[PDB]
């Protein structure tokens, strides 16, 4: 019921970008703004030109006026931090602006994001995330390439906060700030970016007329993900028969990779040492797709699918198609009584793509149903490290610690033009 409250949301409908909150606001969507494949069916795409622009006219129910409190939130894809970025080195650029003399802005600075009130006495506040991609890259750094959920709370005369998927990252007094209206529109534009290559996707961009309390915020997130569909390492549902690089979440940078062992009569797959990249000498990012590599493409199939998404508890094969025809399996038990995973054209027992964790997670763990082995894929413990069916993280998975948690984590990804290397 935060939708009584909503009063404005702009998003695609039916090939259209449109105000979805009902309210019917009048938006100037120019020809250069684009829709393009999102998170949940079709998203914003804005460019680094002059025609890609939506200019909103505001009316009273979208208003800043100081008697008001309000929420802002959308769904945010920022492109992974590039060179090409470092040309805005220090530089603030607008994605989101309602500033003229005085009101609000929604800027990005060095892969951050900025929020900034600023009064008709020219009384500033602002919160810039302070993430680093060391710390932060996979859980909330801003540019990463992943969806990213922000919300914006404000009441007025009391304090300004600022969310990163329902998580509370920073807040600011602003008992000190008077009005903020203002009768200039909404502009949903890059402005200030020398980058000209930068875009943004941009989803559910929503004004709520109340300030929305931490505990309102956590569900506004967690009701993005009321389905069963898995998603991959982006935040977009996972698909079937679609080519992915899978990733083991204690080893981001680390391919997988597989390797005949001419003793039995086996491929083994693995994943192999991090692999990084130097963005800067203190910016050390992981390889995804590793180009010019052996590196292990995988299909999720599954001949029962009902739709291509891929859901919870789903029974699955993973198919290597370098080979073809082998899938990842358990080796016959009389030969080799191990758990260690092989690539089979002989299917041997059943996986399951499952989520422990929340549906808002954008990894899965995959469990291994055979007559001896059962148990979650993970690795084993280095040159690389082999896939295995663990029984004891299976029946133990409720109080793994935090390192045999993440071994047990699996992401799949895809190429996307906002992850470069």
């Amino acid at each position: 019921q935060l939708k009584d409250n909503l009063v404005f949301s702009l998003g695609v409908e039916s090939d259209k970008i449109k105000d979805l909150s009902g309210n019917n606001t009048n938006l100037e969507v120019k020809t250069g703004v684009q829709i393009v494949d999102g998170r949940d069916s079709k998203t914003i795409r804005l460019n680094s030109n002059e025609n890609s622009s939506i200019i909103v006219q505001k009316n009273e129910s979208i208003n800043f006026s100081y008697f008001s409190d309000f929420t802002i939130s959308f769904w945010i894809r920022v492109p992974r931090l590039n060179k090409n970025d470092f040309i805005d080195l220090g530089i603030e650029y607008d994605l989101v602006n309602n500033m003229d003399n005085q009101g609000w802005k929604i800027s990005l600075k060095d892969g951050n994001l900025v929020w900034r009130m600023k009064d008709r006495f020219g009384k500033i506040i602002d919160i810039i995330t302070s993430l680093t991609f060391s710390n932060s890259f996979i859980d909330k750094y801003i540019s990463s390439n992943i969806w990213r959920h922000i919300t914006i709370t404000v009441n007025q005369l009391k304090d300004c906060t600022l969310y990163i998927n329902g998580d509370k990252i920073d807040s600011k007094s602003i008992n000190e700030l008077r009005g903020i209206d203002n009768n200039s529109p909404i502009i949903f534009k890059l402005e200030g970016n020398r980058n000209k290559n930068q875009f943004i996707r941009l989803d559910q961009f929503n004004i709520y007329q109340r300030a929305l309390n931490e505990s309102e915020v956590e569900m506004l997130f967690n009701s993005y993900f009321n389905s069963n569909i898995l998603r991959d390492f982006w935040g977009e549902p996972l698909e079937y028969n679609k080519s992915y690089y899978m990733i083991n979440q204690a080893i981001l940078g680390g391919p997988l990779r597989s390797t005949y062992k001419s003793w039995y009569g086996e491929y083994y797959p693995y994943i192999s040492r991090m692999r990084t990249f130097n963005v800067s000498s203190f910016i050390l990012i992981p390889y995804l797709y590793h180009k010019g590599s052996d590196v292990e493409k995988v299909k999720i199939i599954n001949k029962n699918n009902v739709d291509k998404y891929v859901r919870k508890n789903d029974v699955a094969d993973v198919k290597f198609e370098n080979y073809g025809n082998l899938i990842l399996t358990l080796p016959m038990y009389s030969k080799i009584k191990e758990r260690y995973m092989v690539l089979n054209e002989g299917r041997n027992g059943d996986l399951k793509l499952i989520q422990l964790q929340s549906n808002d997670k954008y990894y899965c763990q995959i469990r291994i149903f055979e007559m001896y082995r059962n148990g979650l894929l993970s690795i084993a413990d280095s040159s690389g490290w082999y896939l295995y069916s663990s029984g004891w993280y299976l029946d133990n998975y409720k109080t793994l610690d935090l390192k045999k948690h993440t071994k047990t984590n699996w992401y799949f990804v895809s190429e996307d033009e906002g992850w470069k290397e």
